[PDB]
Order: structure tokens, then C-alpha cells, then sequence
């Protein structure tokens, strides 16, 4: 209920369609001042070390030099 029209819909949809087994969790800091992160919970990233995951983030977000916390992966 509530927001039938979801914000960050392209983010949710993109990862959901790119990885069907990926759970897109929106990481919202409690307070409208900071930017909100996207948390990718996917078994495709599981077993991979942080370094591998970081590289994979660089793969998917290759359009930008990711040196800032925007996308958080399931680090195990």
C-alpha cells in the first residue's frame, strides 16, 4: 500500500530485469538530507570477495568511477 508509483523505479526495474535472482532493496537513511543507497541482494554476488564485488560494481556502473557509497552489494 501507499506508493503505487514507486520512486527509483528504473533502478529497481533495471536490476530486477538484469538479474532475476537479485533482490533490490532501497537503502534509505532516516532523514531527507543524505542520498539514498541501493542494496543488491543477489546470490550472483555471493561467494565473491569484496574485491570481486567492487569490480563487478565497476562492471555494471562502468559509466562512472565509483569511489563513493551509492551501491551496496551483499557482502558475506
Amino acid at each position: 500500500p501507499g506508493s503505487m508509483t514507486v520512486t527509483q523505479s528504473q533502478l529497481e526495474l533495471l536490476i530486477r530485469n538484469a538479474f532475476p535472482e537479485a533482490e533490490i532493496t532501497v537503502t534509505s537513511l532516516v532523514g531527507d538530507n543524505n542520498h539514498y543507497s541501493i542494496k543488491v541482494i543477489s546470490s550472483q554476488f555471493q561467494g565473491k570477495s569484496k574485491l570481486e564485488q567492487h569490480r563487478m560494481i565497476y562492471k555494471v556502473l562502468d559509466g562512472l568511477n565509483i569511489h563513493a557509497i551509492q551501491i551496496q552489494t551483499g557482502c558475506k
